């Protein structure tokens, strides 16, 4: 379209002020197209659907063509030198041209194989059929027979791993070659530009090696459990755990398994599901709560347009969507709205709170120029509705909405509390690491498709402590069996997330004026803490991160502290733990793998 | 520290570190040699006494380090870098780096007894049930037998034996040893060891550089593993996994040429490995180093001198006493005795193994007029490609057969497939080991690989590099990593990768100057005294200029390139990728998780 093609401007900070306007112009009705389809295909898969989305994909790149090459004209001289920050943000971004730098038969093959990965993964069942959500998830996270979690386990891996490994290397030659004509080495390194700071990786890796103590002592701690209940034949206390028997597909977060690590048993049940049936509620009933969780700090309630659009329950009508929860902008300042398979349950409940965080965000930045309208970094926009989730996750908060008899504010509450925070937010830490260190040498040529299975459990044992439950080889493809790999999402920004949803909590809690342990800390109905985080959501990525956070929470960096402070007391308690059974931290047996069920699978 | 051997007073100018470094030179070779003299008295007669000398001789080393280094600090601290003499700057950079003598003296004393300790370990470790050392026992072992019991058997009871005592010095060494070398600016000691290779990217060339290998050894592998199949059958070998590790001939599976009879594509054709004939004939430790001698002198380079005829240990003695039995060459500094120790035995490797360190002789005697801080190979792979590439031209057939270890000449593509076949297993299949272990070294250094990880990180790399697979179950109790004398002897091994590229490129120019005109691989400079005009200026040169200069004039490239050792193994890379098509092998070993069973009843 020629009313989208660029204008003349000069070459110079004035000019490049207009350039700017009249670049978020026409970007507006281009990523409202694109966001568009990609809606249509997510909540109905089919083969159209998909030529829909990819025709999109084309006409984005078409525009961010003609405007990169534009910018490239008129700034690449001088843009590093204008004065104004602000704009100097716009055009270094304007003038990446991502999978705008290939030619159009690799932009079209490109724009294809992430619409085959993405049917595949979110289309693939296990039969003897049984889909990801809800079927293998409830079973990954209520049965206790070892040998059925292996079934779903295995099937899972197998049925979406094994046929994603073909595309995804066409994918990643692909996407490197987009990316080196921007400048950039190869994909990862574009990735981790988002966060502008030269010691990212170095900075990460400090984080990690302070939460790890924390991380160690609580995987002894389940491990001892687990072998109380499975037995000696398949687990190994100075080994690797079992992939299977955490409570999740991915092992990445254990609250499922709290019923059975429970530190003082007979107390009140802190998880409130069984309530929650009990009672009635429904998926709208989650979204509703959560939403005044936000009005009450003075944030946006969501619009009409989310309410009508949105998709909150799995369609029952036999149509294929993609079920993994997401929450869509669609760059109209208009319409919002969530796709969630929602059921009800504790951890849905916070599920529904993160995916409201994204659309809160939204719904304060939408009035910015396009590029603005993204989060300070990547890990920002994971961080709000978790935020919010901690306050809500609360004895006290559960018991003002009537999901808990109120409990005795004593030590072995205090503890079985921060146990169960642990088994959602500490043991997600090595995995919200790991992903990104395979994602990255991948990317970087490290490991080549030869040794894509090797490396991926490399790091899962290395930092997760975890094994295959049955032989794995080249053939596997594991990694493609997670979301975030066959749908190209980033997943660096959980693990920032995670460390910095705790900065943003104590943060919140003092600008409340709150004043107990920070683990007992609910924000609900404070004005103050919602004047805090507005002033966040609505920056967008206008400004650094750096200087974002440091308003807020008084530090120019990523910290550990709040994290360690909030889990202080389950910290300590699990080291004694540990020592009196006389626990052995780590998995020294690094070669151990369970033996198969007796006549598997039958 | 003697008054002596201290320094006196150098004004803080280039003048008076051109003085400085004359007066240090007269006093480090007498320190030099002390330290020398009482690390030979240990190795080759083990015993607490010599143990408790060797560590007194090393502290009076670093008293004498400290104090000339700081001298050469309070000094020259700037100014060192901006010198006229490239010589000296490069002789004071030397003197102001400290080392383990920064350490204050109660770690001083700590990191010096863990160096004997570690030492003694590996040098007197056995495998019992009457007792089999490492040499020659377990070589042999390792070399001969074909019953993957008594292989394993061995394997297992070294790895064991050696690398499980070690585990807690090794990591209280690697703590000290980057603590000392952090005080010289350096962020862990690795980055110390790279440093002498004066190149920023370094490890990304070293990287590019084993891209273009990796294809020869994927096939070598390929060929190899279905040799062993077809001998040990499917229950031991998988056609899609790791070779166990015990299997391949030598102790760390680093070179295959012990199992050459097993693998040779046309037996028909003469029989290249001369290790019967040797034994046939009569040959003994003596011969062997004459012989290497005698090829050095046809290239009109030094003979050996009679100190080193009279000073060296050419056998494992009789007499019963421990040595340490891994090859060693030794120059004392004081420009007169040179020695090698070796536990010579009579095959064709121990032949190459007597070239190799011959070569380190030569080095020395060719540089022994230079400063002694200049007296080092222009890198360290130099010094290992020395003798290597003499063996290059030894090994041919026709040099064989002149020196009457082989008797039949032939020259046709089935007896040229022979013996490049027998150098790849010597020469491509070290390739992956010697490219891994400085890999697992550096994590360690760096802090990547924690002691909780030492074994999980070093069978990670074994697997990944060499596609090999411990034949026994191993935990982070085993430290399979300090089974390897380098390793507790603290000798970086990053020197052999680069040496094992250089030394063809070192070939392929001796070659042409040597006027000779065929293939790359049937080149013999015997007798060529234009080729050892040339070896000996690289000889004579030392440290004292940079190494990308001496091998510029060398062979005319300023940089390692792989290309000299693809054309030597052309013909054979070609035919490996052909069989192996044929025989619809799979290249690599997709199943990674794989091991082999025990045995049944063992190892009763
Ligand atoms: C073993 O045999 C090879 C092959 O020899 C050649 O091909 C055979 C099939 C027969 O036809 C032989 O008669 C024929 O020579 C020998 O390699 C060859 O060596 C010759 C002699 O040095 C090489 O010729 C030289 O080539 C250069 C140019 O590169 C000229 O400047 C010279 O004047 C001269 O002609 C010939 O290139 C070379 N062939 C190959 C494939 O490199 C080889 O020397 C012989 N080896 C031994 C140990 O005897
Ligand atoms: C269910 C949660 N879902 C993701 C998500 O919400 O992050 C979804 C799918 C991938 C991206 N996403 C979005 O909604 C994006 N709109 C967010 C980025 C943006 O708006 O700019 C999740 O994956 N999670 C929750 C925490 C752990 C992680 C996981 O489940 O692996
Ligand atoms: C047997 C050969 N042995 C070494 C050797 O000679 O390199 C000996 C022991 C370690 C260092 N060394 C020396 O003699 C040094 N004095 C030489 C360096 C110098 O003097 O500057 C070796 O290990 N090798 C040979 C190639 C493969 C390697 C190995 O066997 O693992
Ligand atoms: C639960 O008990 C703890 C006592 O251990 C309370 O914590 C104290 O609360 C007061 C009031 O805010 C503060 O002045 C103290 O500094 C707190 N002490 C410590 C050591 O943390 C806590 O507030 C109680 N709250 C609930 C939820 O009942
Ligand atoms: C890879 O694995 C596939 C699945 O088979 C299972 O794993 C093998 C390794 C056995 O140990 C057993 O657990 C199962 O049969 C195999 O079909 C396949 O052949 C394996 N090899 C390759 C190269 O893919
Ligand atoms: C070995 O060393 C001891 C002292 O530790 C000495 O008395 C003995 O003579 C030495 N043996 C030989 C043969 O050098
Ligand atoms: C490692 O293996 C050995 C024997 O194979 C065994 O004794 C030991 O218990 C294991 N070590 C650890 C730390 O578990
Ligand atoms: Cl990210
Ligand atoms: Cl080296
Ligand atoms: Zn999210
Ligand atoms: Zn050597």
């Amino acid at each position: 379209d020629p009313g989208l093609q660029p204008g003349q401007f000069s070459a110079d900070e004035a000019g490049a002020q207009l350039f700017a306007q009249s670049y978020q112009s026409s970007a507006e009705q281009v990523l409202f197209q694109s966001v568009a389809a990609s809606w249509a295909h997510d909540t109905n898969i089919t083969a159209e659907n998909a030529r829909r989305q990819e025709e999109a994909a084309l006409l984005s790149q078409e525009f961010a063509e003609a405007w990169g090459q534009k910018a490239k004209e008129l700034y690449e001289p001088i843009w590093q030198q204008f004065t104004d920050p602000q704009l100097r943000r716009i055009i270094g971004a304007v003038r990446t041209l991502g999978s705008a730098n290939l030619p159009l038969a690799k932009r079209q093959q490109y724009n294809a194989l992430l619409s085959q990965m993405s049917r595949i993964y979110s289309t693939a069942k296990v039969c003897l059929c049984w889909s990801l959500d809800p079927d293998l998830t409830n079973i990954l996270a209520s049965s206790r027979s070892y040998a059925m979690l292996l079934f779903a386990w295995e099937g899972w891996h197998n049925a979406a791993g094994i046929p994603l490994k073909p595309l995804y290397e066409d994918f990643t030659a692909l996407s490197n070659e987009a990316y080196k004509q921007d400048g950039f080495t190869d994909t990862g390194a574009y990735w981790r530009s988002w966060y502008n700071s030269p010691t990212f990786e170095d900075d990460l890796e400090h984080l990690y090696q302070q939460l790890e103590p924390l991380y160690l002592n609580l995987h002894a701690f389940v491990r001892r459990a687990l072998h109380r209940r499975y037995g000696d034949r398949y687990i190994n206390l100075r080994g690797p755990i079992p992939a299977h028997l955490l409570g999740d597909m991915w092992a990445q977060s254990w609250e499922n398994i709290y019923d059975m690590v429970v530190p003082f048993p007979d107390k009140p049940n802190l998880d409130v599901t069984s309530t929650m049936l009990q009672q009635g509620w429904q998926a709208t009933h989650m979204f509703r709560v959560a939403e005044e969780f936000f009005t009450s700090l003075e944030l946006s309630p969501m619009p009409p347009e989310f309410w009508e659009g949105s998709m909150l329950e799995k369609p029952a009508d036999g149509r294929e969507v993609v079920c993994h929860a997401s929450a869509w902008d669609f760059y109209n300042r208009k319409d919002f709205r969530i796709k969630q398979c929602t059921r009800v349950t504790m951890d849905q409940l916070s599920t529904v709170h993160h995916e409201m965080g994204h659309i809160q965000y939204y719904l304060q930045y939408k009035d910015l120029p396009v590029s603005l309208r993204r989060g300070a970094n990547p890990g920002f926009h994971e961080a709000i509705g978790d935020v919010l989730a901690l306050s809500v996750s609360t004895p006290e908060h559960l018991h003002k909405i009537g999901l808990l008899d109120r409990v005795t504010n004593d030590t072995e509450s205090d503890i079985n509390y921060l146990l169960k925070m642990a088994l959602e937010k500490i043991a997600f830490l090595p995995f919200g690491y790991l992903v990104d260190q395979w994602r990255w040498g991948v990317f970087s040529g490290r490991t080549p498709p030869s040794r894509y299975n090797f490396d991926w459990w490399y790091l899962r044992t290395k930092y997760q402590g975890i094994c295959p439950p049955v032989t794995r080889n080249e053939t596997h493809f594991d990694a493609g069996a997670k979301f975030h790999v066959p749908n190209v999402t980033p997943y660096i920004r959980y693990f920032v997330s995670f460390v910095l949803q705790f900065q943003f909590h104590e943060a919140l809690c003092k600008e409340a004026g709150y004043e107990g342990p920070l683990h007992q800390c609910d924000i609900y109905r404070s004005t103050k803490a919602g004047a805090k985080l507005r002033k966040v959501l609505r920056a967008g990525s206008s400004r650094p991160w750096q200087e974002v956070l440091k308003d807020m929470v008084g530090l120019d960096a990523l910290d550990a502290q709040p994290l360690l402070k909030y889990f202080q007391l389950v910290t300590q308690w699990l080291q004694e733990q540990n020592q009196q059974n006389g626990e052995v931290l780590g998995w020294p047996e690094y070669q151990w793998h369970p033996p198969l069920p007796d006549n598997y699978p039958e």
